[PDB]
């Protein structure tokens, strides 16, 4: 069975790594960190990895039920949550995930709406919603021992024991006592626990490559900043993978970024095995191209094919 | 040949709101014409209505807040400019009901208003808040290239910064909310004629009804469980606008079949608008194991018999 991308041109792509449009294609070569992301992880041959799962929306969000108010030394109003998966049912630390799929994979405080649905009952429940933060760099952030602390603004108006829903939105703070670093991972067992089953790292392997991200732009409660999400492939490419399964004939397959209008490819890259793109650039920022423009799949190739400079 | 995606229930998400799909869901004795404008696309693939392919786009809005406005209303209100969701203008004279993306029923809308400033460390000012749209309101005038969010914050809201909105859930469903998923927001403003839309869709079979895929929607307070139905998940739109197959009949059958057992749970026909019916006699939802999908069994024509749910 032949391999294929779809056919989608970025701005029909969304991040696979935060619920975000797909803004820009961009490179970063000076990067310093081990690029080790654990959503949007997804094999050529559809074999998904980390905590990646297929649901847009299951991306960065939770369910489960507060257990109880905590006190914290740090300001404002904390809640303890035990997490299930997705879909609701009781999360098996056994499972060899690293956390429940869909758990945040970098370190920072993310905003979002906590909401809840009583299911105690005109026979119909009563609910609230507030916004709220995450701060994944917490020691009290052990998803995969199955519960985690989120913090509101609003100081009374959560119920213990009743289901919760967390709805990311984006980042709280960017600013120097924030530590938001998007390619440092949570610790998903707590401090002293080793992170299992993680994804592998990816890095260009070949001399004056560098990886390509598909980069969203993330909001912020407040205060100054222009933070971004740069995931390895978009939340599409990681559906279509899964659904079409083909088999992986090399390790590498040559793609190229065509522009549909007039028939030229602006630039081409290596789309690894593993769920990457490198391509040959001496350049960090932005990639300038027309948003109707997409990947296209030309052929299998090793990892000892020169790519045509960008 | 025609296929559908091997998804099962559980990796389904709605495409009239950004929820998970929770659900099958049947209600033969709804009185409302049912012609939602978003998760709608033909089974040769034309996106029709407000649909876009953005799971990430469905109930948002991109703008520039114009200004505070002055209301009788509680709150604090502003009017924005709305964009198409990628940031080029846009077009009332476009032949669709509003932008692609716009919201697609009555009610309370809630989510999040986030600003970056244009204007820069060297880095801009951000801020966002909890907001509601009120879609039957007056104000919500997308296809005008405008609308109108209220806000709990009373100043805390930059005049021409860009702005997005971040769908969460409605803000109430009790008796004064207006909510009511299959009445459409009136695109141009109030006592406008909306344009372009969507064709309705009903069974015509006897026995007949239509198949939802559903969604319990979050609240921002008060009583209820509201619910969200939509005749496709957003990833079957992806999937046909993909795929472009030809379709060979008017009515594709389709069947729910257990992979864990093989055995097919119940069969339905696939409409080239882009919907389901079933012969089921029942109202509420369909108790089956989210393991199960659906699978491109064969072109029927307009006058096969469904086996009874
Ligand atoms: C508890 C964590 C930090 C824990 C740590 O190890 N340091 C902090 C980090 C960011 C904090 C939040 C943000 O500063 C935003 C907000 C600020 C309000 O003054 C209090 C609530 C609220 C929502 C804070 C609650 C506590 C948070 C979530
Ligand atoms: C302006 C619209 C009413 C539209 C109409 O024409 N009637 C109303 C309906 C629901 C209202 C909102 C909700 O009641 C929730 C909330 C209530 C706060 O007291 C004020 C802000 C806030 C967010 C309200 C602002 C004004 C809204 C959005
Ligand atoms: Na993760
Ligand atoms: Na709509």
């Amino acid at each position: 069975k032949p391999f294929t991308l779809p056919i989608l041109t970025l701005g029909e792509l969304t991040n696979s790594r935060f619920p975000l449009p797909i803004d820009v294609l961009y490179t970063n070569p000076n990067e310093s960190a081990i690029v080790q992301c654990q959503n949007g992880r997804c094999t050529l041959d559809g074999e998904l990895q980390g905590t990646t799962q297929l649901l847009p929306t299951g991306i960065c969000a939770f369910r489960g039920k507060v257990t109880q108010q905590v006190q914290d030394e740090h300001r404002g109003t904390h809640w303890n949550m035990t997490v299930t998966n997705l879909n609701g049912t009781p999360f098996d630390p056994t499972e060899d995930v690293p956390a429940p799929l869909g758990t945040p994979d970098f370190s920072g405080q993310i905003y979002g709406v906590i909401s809840q649905r009583n299911t105690n009952t005109g026979n119909l429940p009563a609910n609230r919603a507030h916004e709220a933060v995450i701060a994944t760099y917490s020691p009290k952030f052990t998803p995969k021992l199955g519960n985690i602390q989120f913090s509101t603004w609003e100081t009374q108006d959560v119920s213990s024991g009743q289901p919760t829903k967390f709805t990311p939105v984006g980042l709280a703070s960017v600013d120097a006592n924030s530590h938001f670093d998007q390619w440092t991972l949570p610790s998903y067992s707590g401090a002293l626990t080793l992170n299992m089953n993680l994804a592998p790292s990816v890095a260009p392997v070949f001399p004056g490559e560098c990886l390509l991200f598909f980069r969203s732009f993330i909001p912020l409660k407040g205060g100054y900043g222009n933070p971004a999400i740069d995931c390895l492939m978009p939340q599409e490419w990681v559906q279509h993978l899964y659904q079409e399964s083909a088999p992986s004939l090399s390790d590498v397959a040559l793609v190229r970024y065509v522009n549909p209008e007039t028939g030229r490819t602006l630039f081409e890259a290596k789309l690894h095995r593993n769920g990457f793109l490198t391509v040959a650039r001496n350049s960090a920022g932005p990639v300038v191209a027309p948003t109707n423009g997409y990947f296209r799949f030309d052929s299998w190739v090793n990892q000892f094919y020169t790519l045509a400079p960008m």
